[PDB]
This record gives structure tokens, sequence and C-alpha cells, in this order.
DNA sequence: TTTTTTTT
């Protein structure tokens, strides 16, 4: 009639919680019944509803327990431990084939029977994304295989081109997609140092909107970006571990994660710019915004932010061998929901619709 | 039955892992059925594979504990005592004679050759290196005679050149082949004297470019870097046994490490010397560009980052008493491992391919 | 049955040790069976060797403890209170036999079983040091009973002389035999606040020269220090007590501490004169640094600042009177070193050398 | 058998220790047999040899603990308690009768049969001071009247005087005489509100050369000083209570305490110059000097400046009654045993012959 | 047996008692006899001799507690609960009028038999201070109302008026009545947000001396504090909450307290004019300064600062229905003593005799 | 004890 913890523990993992508020919160849910669990009968929750009838029992006496921090915290450990040891052993194509198994989990229920998305809407965010650049989806590929491979000095992507131009757009589906942060380098001289802290075990990093010191003229305000990114070269060129630090906390050292920089056409050191390897240069296309203007459902869901719309967009355009081995067998059953959902003349009537700046259904 | 603190202290010591994190994970993989784990059956890594049979009957127990991170910390403490031991007795020479051997043993697995790599990569990156600088080979030798024999006055050495030049990647590979940290000061000092802890406990440490007082005047970026160095002149000289503020981080009192000086090309008031070795002399220059170009496997295995691409141009030239007494057949073996494989006049190919600036591998 | 903590605490206090970190690991290699223990066949370090055989079975049950960094901060608290005991207790004649015994403790490390420097360097040093100045030894020991009784008003010698005088590098010297700290005076007022501060608790100090407004007549930089200078009477004839301050944190207040002043010869008023005991008038002269540019191997061993040598130097030339009564037992056995080693032609053709201006080797 | 933590507690009480470190050395020392302790045959300390014989039996069992640093952790608790409870409920009058008990029991020791120093020398000085001033055991008992009442308004007194006027010596004295603080406010108004926070909890403050405005038309420099304290009026009326300021801490409410201020002989505001009771000018005087120059003791032994030497002149000039109550009767004995050691005649011969310029003895 | 904690919680709840060293000491005075208790005896302190009878017992078991601080830190926090509810659930009248509690406890000590004051020298203290302004008691009576209401915009109070007129007086003696701090807003901007962090939780606030500009035209110094209360109009209006801020702690958020603005005659915005309910002009009136000069008991015992004379003016004017409900009882009975001590005619020549300036008493 | 506040 005792705490296993071993039963927190397998929760903690499974869950992959690393919160000890949100893994005491969320256990505690399961000290009721499942029997009547309304959340459970609302399947509501997936973290709750998989789990509640098989831990009811073991909560019912956590409940009762005195030391409950220190049982979460010790469950919370494991966690983490399970994190750092990934982080040192894993090949970088395996953390992102993990990357890929997350995702496409989430994509079940998303569809499931609670199925609450619909995947119509979804892919007309594919058709106005795919519209955007020419030979869309392959740039994408390319990106990833550069962050896979991070080769080193060749480590980062220039994105350029005026405001509104859809690179923030861009970035936050690529940055959902790999799994990472976003920090700002528009603060004082190398005085970023906790915000770069931020980086500590990270896939891959993004870095917004350079305010290039001197292109006011064309009403582009002045700022830090530009030759903090003169001082970071060695976080460029990534030749080199570093430190990193955080609070009441061990430094710790790595190799830097590699990632992308957005910016306004403001001018740029042609060394700086060689330290990236590629840019992409994006213009307003007035026609994607009066196709949003009647497309509203798209953002009020955040579609266009989406990693999962970037991931639909690959399921869509390409073979599946292009892929790692055992996720090919995932990949294949999302080439046949594709393949019974659409017919094909629905995506030309969707991309047809973006071109035409009509909303993208009619 | 009990935990064994004993066998976990043990494995802490033999694997020298050394974060409680790191630590706790790797120990909880053995508590599966030795006898049918996959990763020893993949051989996918030693600090598994080696143990899981021997632990796996301790880890059982481990598994069931409510203290586990305590366990954890006492193993780590033994494990930073050990190491807190020998930072204090050792001759310098067993200190360097400690680095050594570990980067043979990691290179019987590359040679002894159930690890990966070409040594013909790792002798064309001797050749990149060794053109770099005249007499390269001797001025590793003697920074290495500088440290060993802890030389006052001589303690620091003054790396002066442009960006790209290589100085940083030449001190980082020597943080490879001997111990040490990389250190920055360009601020005004007041709360940071709280960071080298850092410093303590090290027999090397590398002060990163001089952001300098006079700074962008120069073109080059503005920092406190020369005032402080000509504020600290007490420590540059060595004069202080260091009481230099903590972070946590804990006590080995000593006289400040030696090690070298940065700077991108940047000022310096004369009053800072009494205090080197030497100023050093460093530039790009074109052609060792063109063969890197033309060779960037250098660059992708971080040939020319590594102190192994150092400690093979060691072997190749020098009497074996210039190395360590005791160690001698180590080195003999690895001599005569490469002495057989090549002629000098065959990887003078690779000499004179990154004397003329042109590939070097066939 | 269990660790005693009492025999922990004894090896803590025989070693002196005040660090946890450095109890714990050093206590743990009593761990093996001590009648093989290579440390002991090697004689590495008597702070093992000695007290192996002791310690044994204790330091076996000690590393199956279970809690052992509890009993190794006890330890630590025992070594580091007795010197908080003693902080109080001593009087400043007592607190010097520490540096005796702190210098000869380390000098018998420097010509160990190692002979860890050739001790015939220190005494070429000896030699040399005493060339130096008229009476040098005797100059020393009015300096040190000068330190010792403290006496207000007559407490600062003024080490006057010309760039490259020497002056600094003895009191370097007398600052390794004796401690103390650096300052400056030529700042703006503002920094004194903490400069000055930074005096807090020390034996012996010095100041830097004193960069004064009048000097550059000669060009001698004409800082702000002498005019800055001639405010401090309080501090300096130590009539009084003071309040001493430190960055973000609180004043300390007592008695001021004595010591030395280098300048370069700027003017000043005997307002500012009166303040001392003496001065010493010094120059650079021929047969001294034109020895030292031959047998510069003194100046790489920093000989040339060895206040080590100066311990040397006095045990060769003075009285067994003038050292305190007990530790007279220590000095007797390096008088008889000396006497054997440093024979007395030894001895006079050393010195003769210097007097040669001829290496003082030969 | 265990500790007893009540008999800890007392020793720390009667010894009035409050520093865990210093504390936990010192009951250590009991341990050892008490018979041949050559500390109490030294009787080196009363806090040592006073006690030793007391404690032994608990503290060889002390010595056993496990938990030592607690036990004296929690005796330095009462200690700071009772403090508290004293400094928040004690009349003045008493404080002040617990610093004379103190310093009565010091002179107990110096003039005791270890008779540390000859109650002649110190008489010499008591000498020395009453012929400093004009009715200068008057004017002593009417300042430590005025702080005992601290009326307000009625409570800052003024020493102006040229250099060399002996004022600082006064002063101190009395601050130690009573426990305070000095205070610098040539600071400018920034660095104020730390320096005041200074005089939290103290009995008085004394501000140190007040350096005024204009003052090199009679060569005294020029500071900021006088036209700061003419804001402070508040501070100096002692009426209200007034907000206090220590770094890191929140600000803190009460009176601030009673004072002296020194200075050159500055223009004052009437303004400031009204907020004074009394003025007490100071002068050189060459006979004060010439016989100062032949006493040399007083200044090596630092006699002038010491408080012991203010509460001996008290002892020999004022009535009995005018002490309070409790002490009265150890003046008896004190006058007694003074009336024994001297005649009037030898008293009078030293004032005497100090206005003659002489040295004092004979 | 064991402590009782309750009798502790007791002790601090009924003494009010929030430092847990306060709380400690006092509660160790306990554990010797009452019943020779010279504290006792003595009457002296009414927190001890109240009490010491009570915990006798408990405190004798106490005194052999191990866990001594354990015990104070939760009585201490439960104080701290108290207080914390109260700060949220009262209303402003029920803070008031417990206020006014303490105050009667305190003054029925002062004239009670124990008599320490002469309600006749506090009477007297009353006439003077009526006389200091029109309509005395009326003023005030506005002024609390004011603050209870505690109606926005209409909160706040200007006093103005030369230097030495009483406003400071008045202002202490009001913040003593209701309880408060006072603020010195003639900061620079920065430090200024911790500043405003001591108005936290309190009932009221005075701004000291909010120094103008351009009052040289008048003989008055610039200053900043005008300025800034500009930049801080809503937090006199009292319409919109907070933020506010301690040293190392988190933000908390408020309304901002009622209180008074201080000020010499200095010229004011129109902006900053429109905050106040009412201003007060004070004139400095040479009556009161030859009463006061003849009537100095006033001064020296600090009657004219201190709140108690506010509530005894209170307490002689006011109708009784205006007092809170509860207290009337004891104000009546409080009125009954006051009419025994006094005929109205009595307190009628005192205050006929102020009016010119001859002393109080008669 | 850091981290924040102090420092700047
Ligand atoms: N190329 C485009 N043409 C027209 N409208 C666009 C384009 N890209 C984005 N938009 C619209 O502008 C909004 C903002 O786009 P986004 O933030 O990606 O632009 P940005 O140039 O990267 O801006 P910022 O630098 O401010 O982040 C989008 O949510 C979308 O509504
Ligand atoms: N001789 C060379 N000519 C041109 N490029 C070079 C040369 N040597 C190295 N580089 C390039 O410069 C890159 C950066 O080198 P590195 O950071 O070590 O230079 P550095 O001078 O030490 O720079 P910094 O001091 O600013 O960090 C290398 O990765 C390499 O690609
Ligand atoms: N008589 C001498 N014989 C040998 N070396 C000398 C002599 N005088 C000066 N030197 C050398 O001059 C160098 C500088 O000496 P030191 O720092 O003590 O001089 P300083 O007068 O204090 O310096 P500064 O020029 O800064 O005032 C040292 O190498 C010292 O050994
Ligand atoms: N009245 C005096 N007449 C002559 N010499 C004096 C007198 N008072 C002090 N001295 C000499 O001046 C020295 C300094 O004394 P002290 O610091 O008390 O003087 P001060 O005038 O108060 O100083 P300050 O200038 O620091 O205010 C004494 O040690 C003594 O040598
Ligand atoms: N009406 C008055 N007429 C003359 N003197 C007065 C008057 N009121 C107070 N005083 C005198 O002024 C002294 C100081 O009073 P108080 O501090 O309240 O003045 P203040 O003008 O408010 O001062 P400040 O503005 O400097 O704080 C009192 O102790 C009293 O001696």
């Amino acid at each position: 009639k005792q705490v296993s913890w071993k039963l927190v523990t397998e929760y903690a993992m499974e869950t992959k919680c690393d919160d000890v508020l949100l893994l005491l919160g969320m256990y505690l849910e399961f000290q009721y019944s499942f029997e009547m669990c309304l959340k459970c009968i609302k399947k509501e929750q997936p973290s709750h509803y998989k789990y509640h009838e098989k831990h009811y029992a073991n909560a019912a006496i956590f409940a009762d327990s005195k030391n409950q921090k220190t049982i979460c915290q010790q469950a919370v450990d494991t966690v983490l431990a399970k994190k750092r040891v990934d982080s040192l052993q894993l090949t970088r194509e395996q953390m992102l084939t993990n990357r890929f198994n997350d995702l496409l989990d989430r994509m079940d229920i998303m569809f499931g029977s609670t199925g609450s998305a619909d995947i119509e809407e979804w892919m007309a965010g594919v058709a106005w994304l795919h519209c955007l650049l020419p030979k869309m989806d392959s740039v994408v590929y390319d990106f990833l295989k550069c962050m896979v491979y991070n080769i080193p000095k060749k480590r980062y992507w220039l994105f350029k081109g005026p405001i509104d131009s859809g690179k923030t757009t861009l970035a936050a589906a690529l940055l959902e997609l790999c799994g990472g942060k976003a920090l700002n380098v528009n603060l004082p001289l190398d005085r970023l140092n906790f915000e770069l802290g931020v980086a500590i075990d990270q896939f891959l990093v993004v870095f917004e909107d350079v305010k290039g010191t001197g292109g006011e003229s064309r009403d582009l305000p002045s700022g830090q970006g530009i030759n903090n990114l003169d001082n970071l070269r060695d976080y460029l060129d990534g030749s080199v571990k570093v430190n990193l630090e955080k609070k009441h906390l061990n430094k710790r050292t790595q190799i830097f994660p590699p990632g992308i920089v957005t910016m306004n056409e403001y001018s740029v050191p042609k060394t700086l710019q060689a330290r990236f390897v590629k840019q992409i240069d994006f213009r307003p296309k007035d026609y994607l915004k009066h196709c949003l203007e009647r497309s509203e459902f798209l953002l009020e869901k955040r579609i266009i932010q989406s990693g999962i719309a970037l991931l639909l967009m690959l399921i869509w355009y390409r073979p599946v061998a292009e892929f790692a081995q055992s996720i090919q067998s995932r990949i294949v059953e999302w080439k046949e929901r594709l393949d019974k959902e659409f017919s094909l003349s629905v995506y030309q009537k969707m991309k047809f619709n973006v071109a035409m700046g009509i909303g993208v259904l009619d």
C-alpha cells in the first residue's frame, strides 16, 4: 500500500513531461475514477485518457502522500536524463527521425475520431506556401539536409526582403518542424549572453529581423545585429565548441546549433554575407494577400505558421525513399490518406484559387 | 537487500563520467536484462556494452530506490575528488601524459581501425596545419616546454592577426592536445570577478579577442579589453595566488593559469609586456584557403579543429624522449604503424600540394 | 564497526587540508590494502605514505559509508576554524613564523627529491641578490623588524629611483618573502574608494609609482597621484584605525597596514616626505644587470624576484640569534646544507663572478 | 553519553562570542587534558584559561559529536537574540554602564599581575591629555552626559582647528570610550546614501574633515561636505526618525545618533553653525610637541589615542557619585589603587614638566 | 515531556512579535523563576512582567530543546500570516480603529500607575499644537476622514511654508497616528524605482521636501522631485493599480496609499496642483518660538511630534459619536479621566498663555 | 549564495 515511484516514472517518461508542476497536475487527475472520468468520456486529451485507467490505482495512494514534490522530482529527473543521454549519443539523422515520429503521432489524433482538424484546410496552406516561391518543397529539403549534416562553416541561411514579406511566416513553420528556439540579436553588443544561453541542447535556432545599421533613409531603422554577427563569427562557423550558461545551474559546453537569420533589405558585409551558405530574398505578392483576405480561417487556425503544414507538403511532393527507413512505413500510410482523400484536381482547384486571389476554397 | 553505492562509484570512476544527469541516465539503461540487451548486441556505445553484463544485478536494485540522485552525487563527488587530487600532486609532465594517453586510446579504435577514419585524411590534416606556420612543429613543442615548465614571464603568448587567420583555431587545438579553457574579459569587471572559477584548476587558459577600449576607432569593435589587461597586469605576470571570486564553482588555489592572449589586430599599450614569451603574427593567405576549399574534409571531419591533428605531427618527427619517460612503447607502436605506412616522401605529396595550395588527398 | 569521524578529523588537521574535495579524494586513496600501496612503495607523497598505514582500516569503512561529504565537511570546518582562532590570538611576530615555514616547506619542494630546480641556481640568486645593495642582508633585517614593530609614523620606506632601477624587483622579492598587495593613486578620486578598499586585511603592501602632476617636467607622467597622496596622513602613520570598503559590500574598520612606496623622481613636499621613515634611491648599476644579461637562466627561474632566495640569503648571512627561537632548529639544518653544498669557495666564486660582471655560474 | 548543548550555550554567552567558526574552534581546545594545558600554564587568554577546566568533560564528548556545527549555530543564535533584546530595551545610560564594565575588565588585565603595561606609562598619557585642552576632564564629563541624554537639537559638537591640532586624537579616544563610527561626507550626493547607512544602530557618529568651500583663500582644499551637512538638518536635529540604507538591503527607520564634526578653519554658514551645541577649537602648541618628542612611548604604544586613557582620567578627577551606581563599587577600588600608586606631587610634577616641553619622566 | 509550540505561538500572537531573534531573546528570559525575576519585580517591561509566570515551565523545557530556532520560525510565521489575512480582509475603518486601540493601550501605561509620563505635560503639548493652525482639531478630523474613505483624486494634501514652520512636525505626528512611511522623491530617476517599494502595504505615505526648480529667484535650491511627481500622476489620484518593487523580490501590485506632500514655497505646475484635495499654509509664529524656549520639556521629551498628542487632541475635543463604534466605550472613559484631571479653565489658561509666548506651565 | 543589487 505504497507509492510506486516506478509507475509514476513510467508516466513521466511516456508523456515526456519535463515540468514538475505539469507532471504533478496531470498525475493528480487520475485520483478520481476513470470509470466516470468525464475527460475520458469526452476523449478530450490523450495524455489523460490513454493513461487514467492504468494509473488510477497508483494515483489514489499518491493523493495521500506527504512527499509529493520529491516523487515528481525524481520522475522528472529520469526524463531529463534520457534527453541528455540522447543528446550525446544519437546522430542528428536519428534525432530528426524521432522528431518526425513525434509530429506524426500528433497527426494521429488531430485527424482521428476527435479528428478536430480539417485536412482540406491544411492542404490549402500547403498550396499557398508552395505557390510562395519557385520549387518550394525542394528548398525545405535542402535546408533539412544541411541541418542534418551540420556542415561546418556552412551552417546558416539568409532570409531577406520587405516587411510582411513572409519570411517569419515561413520560418515559424520550419522551427516547429525541427524543434529549436528563436532569439534576438538587436541587443547591446555581447550583452546577449543569457539569451544565447537558451541554445543548450537545441537542434536549431532562428534569429529575427536584424536591424541593419544605416538603412533608415529607406525607413529601415538601425541596430545591433549586423556587428553582433560580425562578432559571433565562431558561432556562425561552428568550428569550435563554446560555453553557455543558465542560473543556479552549472555551465554547459557544446558546438553551437545551426540556424536561420531574417532581415529587411539593409546592406550587409560581403564577408559576413559569405558566412551564410544561402539566401532567400522574399517579396510581397498581392494576390496572396487578397487570397488571405478571403481565407481568414487559415490564420485563425495558425495553419501557415505550423510545421505540420510543411510536413504535409513533403509527404505530398517527395518520394518515399527520401526519409529514414522506419518512418517510411508511416510515410507510406500518409501517402495513402492523401491518395484516398484528394482527387488531384482538388489540389488544382485549391492552388488555382490561390493564384487567382479568390478565397482558397470556393 | 541493498543498493551498493560502491558499485555505482566504480562505474563513475571507470567511465570518468562527470555529470549526475549523464551518469543517472547511463546507469538506468542497465536495468533491462543484460542477456537480451539490444545495445549490447548492437555494440553501439562501449560506455554501455562493456558494463551492462556486470552492473545489471545492481541496477535492478538501483532502479527501485527513492533517492537516486543522491547516489549519483556521491559518485560524481568521487570522480571529481580524484581529479582534484591529481590537479595538485601530479608533475606537469604526468598531466600532459594523461591527456595524451586518451588520444592514443581513441586512435587505437580509429586506427586499430574498429573505428572509422582514414589516417590519410589526418596526415593530410598535418599537411594543412604544418604548412601554416614556420617551424609549426617546434611552435607546438616550444609551447609545451613553456607549459610543462610553467614559466614565469613566459606564461603568455600573444596571437596578433586578422580574423580567418586560424589563430583561435590553433589555440583551440591546444585546448585539445592540452586541457584548458577559453576566457573573455572585455567588460567592466565589478560583478564579473565571480567568473574565473572557470580558470581555477586549470593548467592553461586562452584569452579570446581583446575587444579594445580604443575599439572601433581601430576599425575593430570596442570593449574594455585593453584597459582590463593593463589593469590586471599583476595577474598576467602571474604575481597573484588565485583569490578571484567564485560562482558556486569551488577552490583550487593556484597561480593564475598560463596560456595565450589573442588579438584581431587591435592596438596595445607597451606597458602590457614583461609578461609573455612573445607576440605572434597570423595572416589569412589565400592559397591555404585554396587547398582547404579543395580538401574540405579537413573541415567536415574537423581535422583542422582537432589537437589530434597536432599529436600525429609529433609522432612523425620527434625523439621519443621529448615525450614522457614512461609511455614510450605506445608512441613507438604508433610511430611504427605510420612510419611503415608512409615514407615522408609519400605524404610529401600532401606537403607540396598544400604548399601549392592544391588538394591534399589521393 | 563504523567510520570513526575522529580519525578523519585528525588527518584533516595534520594535512591542514581545508577543501572538501581534496580531503575526500585523498582519504579514499587509503582504501587499498596498505601493505602493497604503490604510492608508499615509491614514496610519492608523505601526506599519503605517512598515513595510509595508520588510517587503512578506517578508510575501508569510509569508502562503504553513504554520506561521505558530510564527514569531510565537518573535518574541513575543524581546520578552517583553527585558522580563525589563530587569526584572532596571534601576535605579528608569531604570524611572521607562518611565512618562514611556508617558505621553507616550499623550498623543500624546490630542492626536493626532484631537486625541482638546481639549488645552486638559487644560491647563485642569493649571491646576485646580495650583490645588489650595500649591506643588503642588513637592509633586509632592517625592514624585517621595521615591519614587526609597526611603529606609528615610523612605518614607510620610499623606494625612489629611475625607470628600471630594480625597486619593484626587490619589492617583488620582498613581497614574495612577506606577501602583500599593490595599488595605484594616480587614479581619479572616485577610484580610491574601492582601490584603497583592496588593501583590506593584508600583512604588507606596496604602492605603484605615483604618476604625479609635476613630473612631466621630466615627462614623468603627470597623473593626479601626488596631489592625491598628500591627504592620507591617517592611513600612513597608522596612529588611528580607518574604514575600508568593497564593491557591492560593506565597510571594514581597522588599523591601516604598513609597507612600501615605489616612485620615479617626481617632486614632493616635505609634508609628504615627513610621513616616511626613510628613503632609498635605486638606480640600475653596471655588473649587476650585466651579469644577469649573461646569466638569464635566473631571469627564467625569476630567482631575481625570489623571496625564498632572500630566505636562503638570510640563512647564509645572519646569526642564529636573528630568528624566532624554536624555528632555529630548522634553520640549522639549512645552514648545514649551505655550509657543505656551498663550501665557502662555491659561494665566494659565485659572488665573485657577479663581481666580474660575468655569469654567476662557471 | 550526550553532549550538553546548554554548556556550549553558556560559554558562547559568557565569552559573548557570536561567530560560529570562532566559537567552534575555541570550544574544541578544551578537549585536551586540562592539567597540562600550556595555554592555561601561560595564562595566555582568559577566554581559554578561565574556562578550560570548567568545560573539559563536556568538550571531550563534543569532540565526538557528528553534528558539531549545528550545536555552535544554535549557541550563536542565543547571543544574537540577547543583543537584539538589549538593543531594543536598555536605557542609554545602561548601555554606557555596559561599555564601562567592559573596559574595567580589560584594565584589570593591563595593570593586573600580568602587568601587560605600566600604569605609570598610561598615567603619563592622562597628564598629557589633561594638558591638551583647558578643563579637559570637565569637558569629557559634559560630552558623555550629552550623549547619554541625547536631547534633540542639543546633540552635536564642533571640533574646528588647523592640521596637527590633535582633534583627530581626541575624537578617536572618545569613539573608543563610547563605540561608534566615523563617516566621510566629502562624497557627492550619490554615495551619501550608503555612507549614512554606516550610522545604523550606532551610539555615536564622527564626521571627519568636512571640506568646505573657498578655503584655498586660506589654503584649505574645498569640497562638498559643508553644503551636504546643511541639507541634513533633520538628521542633526534628531527630532524624528529617518530612513537609513545598506547595500542589498531594505531601508530601516530610526533616529540618527549624536556625534562630532572635525574640520579646518572653513567659514561656517550661520544655519549650520546654529545646529551645534558646543564649538571646541584646537590649537598647535609647541611645548606639547617638544614634550611629546621625548615621550616617544606615548605614540609608539598609542596611549594618547586610547579610550583606556580617557577612562583613567575620569577616575582620577571625577567624584564617585558622578558614575552610575552599579560601577561605583569598581570605581572605589580603582581610585584607591591609583591613590596608592601615585601621590598628587607625582602627578602634578608630570603636568608641570609637560608645560616645560621636556621628556615626561624623572 | 515536550515543548508546547502552541504556547510560544500564543506569546508571539500576544506580543505581536514578528522578529525571530527578538522573539527568541525575550522567550529565553522567562527560564529563570519569575518569583525572583528582577525584571518582574521592577515591572520594567510589560512584554515581560505580564507573561513571565505564565510561560515559566514551557520556557524551562524550551531552554533544553535542540530545535529552538525551528520553534520560533513557525511561531513568527503565524504572526505574519495574521497580518497578511488582515491586509486583505479588513476595512480601512477597522484598520484605523485597530491602530487607535494600540495607542490607547500605550497611553494607559504612560499615564498609568507606572506613570512614566505626566499627563499635564502631554496636555501642555496639546495646547501648543492646537495653536499651530486655525481650527486644528477640525483639520485633523478632516484629514482622517479623507484617508479612511480613500476617495480617488481626492486623496492628497499639500503642506506649504518656509523652513521652521512645523510642517515636518505635523507630518511626523500624523504619520505616527495612522502609521505609514516617508519617501524621498528628490533622488534621480533610476533608484526611485526601489524607493517606492517602501510604500508596499502601508496605510499612508509622506513625501518630504519635494524640491522645486528655479526656486533661487526665491532664494531656494533647485532639485528634481517636482518633475518626478508629474511623472507619477496616477500614483496620487489612486484610480488605478500600480506595480511596486523591493530589493531581491519580484514585483507586486496594489493601489498606492494616500498621503501628504510637503515643500517650502516653490512654484507648482498646475498639472501637479490638480492632485490635491486641499493645501495648508504654515506661517512661522515667533510666540511659539518663545514658548518652546521656555517650555523645553515639550521638545526634550519629543511631545509635539508624537501621535499620542493628536489622539489626546481628538479625545479632548471631538464628540464621541465620531469615533468607531467599539472604542466609544474606551473614549468615553478617557474623556472622563481627562475631565477629572483638568478643568477646562486650566486647559484654557494653558492655551491662553501660549498665545503670548510665555512658557506653558503656571 | 547567487542573483540581484550595486555598480556605472
Ligand atoms: N510575400 C507576402 N506577400 C504578401 N503578404 C505576405 C507575404 N508574406 C506574408 N504576408 C502576410 O504578412 C503577414 C506577416 O508576414 P511575415 O511576418 O512572415 O513577414 P516578414 O517580412 O517576415 O515580417 P517581420 O520582419 O515583421 O517578421 C503574414 O502573416 C501574411 O498575412
Ligand atoms: N590562410 C587562410 N586563408 C584564408 N582563409 C583561411 C586561412 N586559414 C584559415 N582560413 C579560414 O578561416 C576560418 C576561420 O579561422 P579562425 O577562426 O581560426 O581564424 P582566426 O584568425 O583565429 O579568427 P578569430 O581570431 O577572429 O576567431 C577557417 O575555418 C578557415 O576556413
Ligand atoms: N642594478 C641592476 N642590476 C640588474 N638588473 C637591474 C638593476 N636595476 C634594475 N634592473 C632590472 O630592471 C628591470 C626592471 O626592474 P624594476 O621593475 O624593479 O624597476 P623599477 O625602477 O621599479 O621600474 P619602473 O621603470 O616601472 O619604475 C628588472 O629586470 C631588474 O632586474
Ligand atoms: N595640540 C597639538 N599641538 C601640537 N602638536 C599636536 C597637537 N595635537 C596633535 N599634535 C601632533 O599632530 C599629530 C597628529 O594629531 P591629530 O591627528 O590628532 O591632529 P589633527 O589636527 O586632529 O589632525 P587632522 O588634520 O587629521 O584633523 C599628533 O600625533 C602630534 O604629533
Ligand atoms: N509655527 C512655528 N513658528 C516658529 N517656529 C516653529 C513653528 N513650528 C515649529 N517651529 C520650530 O521649528 C522647529 C522645526 O520644526 P519642523 O521640523 O516641523 O519644521 P519645518 O518647517 O516643517 O521643517 P523642514 O521643512 O526643514 O522639514 C521646531 O522644533 C520648532 O522649534
